[PDB]
């Protein structure tokens, strides 16, 4: 019935392929310098007077954090040394003066046609135990969930995004706010199912016919302003191996 909220512009299903090339792969800067990170889109991201480029920061063992939405809008709580610019196909993230806590990997991401990500830029200044999560055999199945609180869950589109061991981010499912519409990339269509409970505030991902290439950290994530992914739940790692 009523209009629902979606995770990407092209997902809108009621009346009312884009590659991101991110450069450089890594950046070594000194405290207080300017860091400049570039993202070129294979198609324009301009739509209806907006431009659907978002930028995220991610530190090891943590979910990505929204920095910039709609190309140039600074997310609340992010310091103003972060800025974004660009339109159409050419986008830039600038950080100046860089601080020590800004060492991280940065990703661009577009929400004009599904959700796709740049390959990332590791920003460095000047013993590890790594979680494999749940071990599954190929062909097996698994179900993940997330809960939500502190906001009206039923008003927001939700997604699952996974991160491979190579640190690539890949969108794997979206569901509209009222759960009427679901969306998947070809890589998982027919095997993964996203669902939600708007009475108890849960999001689910059912994964079946698991493949080795489904090995990844899986994040549940909310779509906020202008199709940015503004809150990411902590990840659940899945290792598919014989």
């Amino acid at each position: 019935g009523k209009i629902e909220s979606y995770a990407a512009v092209n997902h809108i299903s009621q009346l009312s392929d884009i590659v991101l090339t991110q450069s450089p792969a890594s950046l070594a800067v000194s405290l207080g310098q300017r860091a400049t990170i570039s993202c070129k889109a294979s198609q324009t991201l301009d739509y209806d007077g907006g431009t659907y480029m978002n930028w995220y920061q991610q530190k090891p063992g943590q979910p990505p954090k929204l920095l910039i939405f709609a190309a140039s809008n600074l997310e609340s709580g992010i310091p103003a040394r972060f800025s974004g610019s660009g339109s159409g196909t050419d986008f830039t993230l600038n950080i100046h003066p860089v601080e020590e806590e800004d060492a991280a990997t940065y990703y661009c991401q577009q929400s004009r046609e599904d959700l796709t990500f740049g390959a990332g830029t590791k920003l460095d200044l000047k013993m590890l135990v790594e979680s494999g999560g749940v071990l599954v055999k190929p062909g097996g199945s698994l179900k993940l969930s997330c809960s939500a609180s502190g906001f009206t869950f039923s008003r927001y589109a939700m997604s699952w995004v996974r991160q491979t061991p190579e640190k690539r981010l890949e969108w794997v499912a979206s569901i509209s706010s009222g759960g009427s519409y679901t969306f998947y990339p070809d890589s998982v269509k027919g095997r993964f199912t996203i669902s939600r409970n708007n009475a108890k505030n849960f999001l689910y991902l059912k994964m079946s016919s698991l493949r080795s290439e489904d090995t990844a950290m899986y994040y549940c994530a909310r779509s906020g302003n202008d199709y940015a992914v503004d809150y990411w739940g902590q990840g659940t790692s899945v290792t598919v191996s014989s």
